[PDB]
């Protein structure tokens, strides 16, 4: 009944480069479930959060208010491995590494621009997906065709 | 630098069927501004509000089931003549007056099952965001192809 | 339960330019359920039962040996109303006055190659679906997604 | 001339999600020649037939009593090394393996659940082509851009 | 063998949203014939020309500025009906007035950004044609593919 | 300002089975920026100094009358890395070794009709763009998105 879970996010330059809707079709048709989503411009200190592991790295500064300077849409997907099968829609962190057929294989070319972003483990995805949702503003229903996609 | 909005809801039967990508690509590729999103099951009561209008018609009470049945994607999109342009994009309140290339025309058969909602005035556009939509909800950015839209 | 049904055929040019996936694509969007299909080269003389109503017409003799020249997608379609919106869907007879958003629309130019063929009435499509399929090629089953299409 | 011919078929689950007409636009966008197909239910023993090679497993009695449970698209496609293209076009047995771009990597998630079959191998498609086709129904003709496919 | 010919442009707002390979798609499936392509920034002076019919009208100056300011993808597209089908295709000089299905009415919102150009006369393609192309800057051929397009 | 540069042509086949747009549609995703374009049937002897370095291969004579036998795209298009990541996109010489996602991958099956070009190196680049492209006809201008695909 209840499955896998993970985080995904439209980064700013998916928004302004109106990739919303192609995000979601991706992930609608590979089969995920839709739990949570909402439009939000997030606080620096929410990022700083948010990214709290790479709180070492160099590019780390830049990164939380870039990602905090605009909207982006905060999602929640359910589904079986869906920590790792969409990372491998999104393709690597850096574009150039990432194969065509990935969203930013298709899309991006630098990795400072990689439009979306992705839990990278289970464990992760519950503290991101609890960071940026409250337990009420995630829905637990049932997809029609569930039987079709998982037996 | 505030345009016109209107509210659009993808209703159960859309999210069901894995049209949201598609929705809201549509809305993407035409130009307009995504103002406010958040995901929903809302109370049948919500929906008793949201379509207040319709109090006497015999097929109100069953609407308002219908629509707080499942999740819903609650929409505030925003440009010049954003509402009347929606509703134009949608198509007809029956998909059987729909024509090809809309909305409604392109996915679906029945009246009751219409996937999509938009607001058909100015005035009823107004009422349904602050319904659905808290103030802060509605995000205030700059869109940068805005003058390759706009001149 | 039974809908009504109608006859759809991918016309010679239809399969030799691509467009057989595209047009079923574009009934499997609508919400219609393929009860019917086989892909055949079909004998001069069931075309000239096909068209029987048009054999007074100058243009009737060779239509009938063009479209037996070649392998066709034979279908039928079930859903509510499903013979007056598909023509809708194609468009008019003649390409040159059919909309952007439908078949022939998009796709092609002339009268004697528009792609597709579809039913005119309900009593046209029980002669056609009884002319190119034996009874028992028209198979019963459910869409799951039956109860978001149909209320 | 006829060339390299294999067996596609829609899995019941490929249907009842509306992809025939996505899957059979991948194949004809390829370059490859529709030489053959139908619709239907297929019987029980059928099906034993065709995954006879994998009676011996414990998935294989579910495993042909679905393929029998409903209706599905049976194909033969041609074209030049036909057999082993379109098993990459469809990606791995287990969705999880497949990449995007692929078929089972782009629709599904589940091993029980993927979609779309083809055959493995030359021999396998003779077999298997023979077991749902007649010979009769296997169409001979010349797609007209053949020379700008095939040198 | 000659058919007519129609002066198509991507205007600057068309090019920088990335909307050409779009446009191209659009008229390759409905079955016109590139005859000619370039890519260029015009000089103000040849804009002045190519609207001298409406060197009347108060927008014509800025008119001709703006479509002079940057690169543009000038085409010459050939078929039966293509001036008068194109502008079809098109839509309406208002993409308010716009139908979904139509290039301005999927993308555009704005007069004055209405991304493409076509010849409103076959008299006035002859005209645009010769302005935009040298003679031998014009490719004659045939297609594959135009004997399942013109009978 | 400026970026590295690569030549891009859409071959005779390519043209042929209207996939033009198809391929600038995806250079335009991925964000790159179009600098040079123009269409034309080049002579036999141009396409013999193209493919100079494979004059002593057997296959040579007729790949250059080929390759000149009817109209082809000629293009030449900007970024960072855009030399080796276009040879990425479109996928190996042979078709057979190409992804699903990849343009080779996608839409073709045979080496000698592989529908799209593109230089291998830096080195090769500036050489092709220099026989196919005059100087003025590379264009110098400022996609506004930029921003949002360079950091
Ligand atoms: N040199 C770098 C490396 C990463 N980033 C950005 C882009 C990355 O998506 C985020 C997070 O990097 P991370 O190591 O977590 O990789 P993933 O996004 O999870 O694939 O930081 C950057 O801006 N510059
Ligand atoms: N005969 C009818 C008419 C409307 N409905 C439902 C379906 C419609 O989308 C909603 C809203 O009715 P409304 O008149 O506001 O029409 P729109 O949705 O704005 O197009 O009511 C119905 O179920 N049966
Ligand atoms: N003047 C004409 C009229 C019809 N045809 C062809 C093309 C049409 O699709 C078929 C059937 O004509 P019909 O009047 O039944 O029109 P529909 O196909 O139902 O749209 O004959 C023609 O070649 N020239
Ligand atoms: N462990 C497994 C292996 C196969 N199946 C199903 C799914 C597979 O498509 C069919 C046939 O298995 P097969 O080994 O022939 O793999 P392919 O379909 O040819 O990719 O059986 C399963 O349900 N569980
Ligand atoms: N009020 C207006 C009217 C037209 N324009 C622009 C946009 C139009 O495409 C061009 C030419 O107008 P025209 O009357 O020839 O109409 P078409 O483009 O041929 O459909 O001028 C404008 O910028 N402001
Ligand atoms: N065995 C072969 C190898 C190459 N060709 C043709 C087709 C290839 O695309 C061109 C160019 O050869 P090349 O080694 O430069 O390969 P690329 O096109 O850059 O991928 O030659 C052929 O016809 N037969
Ligand atoms: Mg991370
Ligand atoms: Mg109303
Ligand atoms: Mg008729
Ligand atoms: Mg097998
Ligand atoms: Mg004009
Ligand atoms: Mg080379």
């Amino acid at each position: 009944m209840v499955r896998e879970r993970t985080f995904i996010a439209v980064k700013p330059d998916g928004v302004q480069r109106g990739l919303i809707g192609e995000i979601i079709k991706r992930f609608e048709a590979k089969g995920f479930k839709l739990a949570g989503m909402k439009y939000i411009q997030a606080s620096e200190d929410l990022l700083k959060q948010h990214y709290i592991d790479l709180a070492d790295k160099p590019f780390y500064p830049g990164l939380c208010k870039y990602m905090s300077s605009g909207p982006v849409v905060a999602m929640c997907w359910e589904g079986t491995g869906v920590v790792k099968t969409a990372r491998v829609m999104m393709g690597e962190t850096r574009p150039a590494d990432s194969k065509p057929g990935t969203i930013r294989g298709d899309f991006c070319i630098e990795v400072g621009r990689n439009i979306i972003h992705g839990s990278d483990s289970v464990e992760s995805a519950n503290k991101e997906i609890a960071l940026w949702f409250k337990p009420e503003e995630l829905v637990s229903w049932t997809q029609t065709n569930e039987s079709w996609i998982y037996e």
